[PDB]
């Protein structure tokens, strides 16, 4: 019979999102349901084992033996970790997918974290962002310099260059900041949550779309040497339930968005696009972003030429089906939305 | 406990990407149950029929299936809210829906009529519009079109003087070679480029509005699924989850260099005309006002389904299509001037 098996899992959210949280809950769940809860994962919301900045080095210590992470939390410690996550104006989160699972892209990163005695796993995506919530209006580039911002992820990085200051300010911790002033602006996630953590109450503008990931993809750290311990059948459960919350969690999000982005308009949130020139600037700065990194970084450049011939067929063959069909639908559906209210 | 099943699948084993994850599903759940749990899978036609796959399951000839629930239309029409309806949601919306948006448990009390434990094992997302031998201007190319053709759409087709045939894969390209179909189509470039059709068909279209994305269903016989003991109902559960994830995102990485090599070789991709999607679309909403009308379990979905569709698209039209718009645009933009060709 395999082994009675107990593990902890260092999440860096609070319990109150129960779509990142509540996925992570789900994934021990299954786990045991599997196992007949011999294997039993138990979760933990952000800053209660350990602060979430420490949850990469606390798998890599043994401290504990798997967290609940956003990676690239941790690109001060390697920045080649943003192919984990997602780069700006990056892959989609079904295209990341397919790179991660049919297109290489799991072997390379199992490589990476190897050197961190990490065995990698993604659980999780939570789609496109929002571009967050801002005290002031942003109508130019100019708008953002000097501006004081919450963004998790590389999108921070890119920011920096058009004088951005960016924070990396954990969930729970960015109301205060943006109701005090400290900060003018923060980028969490995306309706459902936002509204949970309460941004709109001290900032009226939210913009769209978070283009600082092409899909926030989330991972499960495993210490090495416990994920080397445990049995077959194990394994399986363990990678079992992180393919499976790979499409539950963001059908989650998906199924919850919409009533909340209403909910968050009823009650006075401006809701617009960045401008044009905003979205060419980041754009052009993530491009800039792409080619340092790679000259900094060997494990950046082993990885980037690969990953970026696999978004230009992606983005090409999405162009031709899949966006083509989603374009018109999309359409057509919110003409016939507007025509039955505009029936009487 | 040691439980043995056969999983009926609908697909030649040469599709590595439907037939392999049917293959995978039931690996993982031998993985998960140390071998115990030995669910087999086999392709279309060799236990049974593809047209019996759902029958065989309700009378218990096999355990489970692996198909397009809409093959089975003829049955129910209702089990379009399951594999897709034509212009419905995508494959994200329609994951939403079935985990998260009370979807799979309207779908379980319509398939308890026929003996079945449903679950989403799979999804191929967009489909390609097909293969044809004569180009179509307008919805006059399509009135007495012979189109092989899988799920609703078919149906939709008829209205516009089309006779769909859900000719099982195998046999598609024989059909198109002798010239008893006029057009055809499966899924997309890889599948279609190994069944070989670029070879006796010039012009491939796009977009396949068929389905907004065709779902792939294992339909289980319920006295098996009860049988199950709790982890058992759990492995399968989860290995369909995962699939769920897995089979999209074999086929997103195969397809694009597939279409190249269609292309390469010769195929001739088309857009329909905005004047055939439209007619197609129209016909699609008439389908379902007639669809509620005579059939209560189509009745009963279809208004909640459609004010998920609607809740969706408004939601993805102000990020999620925003967002990858302007990057699938700027990767080609970025792709031409690398070339010095003006985009
Ligand atoms: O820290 C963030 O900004 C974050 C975390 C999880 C998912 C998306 N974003
Ligand atoms: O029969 C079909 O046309 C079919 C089957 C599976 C997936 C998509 N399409
Ligand atoms: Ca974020
Ligand atoms: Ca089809």
């Amino acid at each position: 019979a395999n082994p009675t098996v107990r593990w902890r899992m260092s999440t860096s959210w609070p319990k109150s999102l129960d779509t990142i949280y509540g996925s992570a809950d789900e994934l021990c769940k299954r786990v045991g349901q599997l196992t007949d809860g011999k294997f039993e994962i138990r979760a933990f919301p952000g800053g209660e084992l350990v602060p979430s900045a420490q949850n990469m080095d606390a798998v890599s210590n043994g401290t504990v033996e798997c967290n609940h992470v956003l990676s690239t939390m941790y690109i001060g410690k390697n920045t080649a970790l943003t192919f984990d996550t997602g780069l700006s104006f990056g892959l989609n989160a079904r295209q990341h997918n397919a790179w991660i699972h049919y297109g290489g892209g799991l072997q390379q990163l199992r490589e990476l974290y190897k050197k961190y005695n990490i065995v990698n796993h993604v659980c999780g995506n939570v789609g496109v962002q929002m571009g967050g919530w801002y005290r002031k209006e942003i109508k130019s580039t100019a708008d953002l310099n000097g501006l004081n911002m919450r963004i998790g992820g590389i999108g921070g990085m890119v920011l920096s260059k058009l004088g951005v200051v960016p924070q990396q300010i954990p969930p729970g911790d960015i109301y205060p900041a943006l109701e005090k002033g400290t900060i003018d602006a923060a980028e969490w996630i995306g309706p459902y949550d936002d509204e949970k953590l309460g941004f709109n109450k001290v900032a009226p503008y939210y913009y769209s779309p978070g283009w600082f990931e092409g899909s926030a993809s989330i991972t499960s750290m495993v210490n090495d040497k416990a994920w080397e311990a445990l049995p077959p059948a194990y394994q399986a459960a363990f990678e079992a339930a992180c393919g499976e919350q790979s499409m539950r969690m963001l059908a989650n999000y998906d199924a919850r968005n919409p009533l909340a982005l209403r909910k968050l308009i009823a009650g006075g949130a401006k809701v617009s696009f960045f401008p044009k020139e905003v979205m060419d600037a980041v754009y052009k700065a993530s491009q800039q972003l792409w080619t340092e990194l790679s000259e900094k970084n060997p494990d950046f450049k082993a990885i980037y030429p690969g990953w970026k011939k696999f978004q230009e067929d992606e983005a090409g063959w999405f162009r031709v089906a899949e966006n083509a069909l989603d374009n018109y639908t999309f359409a057509a559906v919110a003409r016939a939305q507007a025509k039955a209210e505009n029936l009487y």
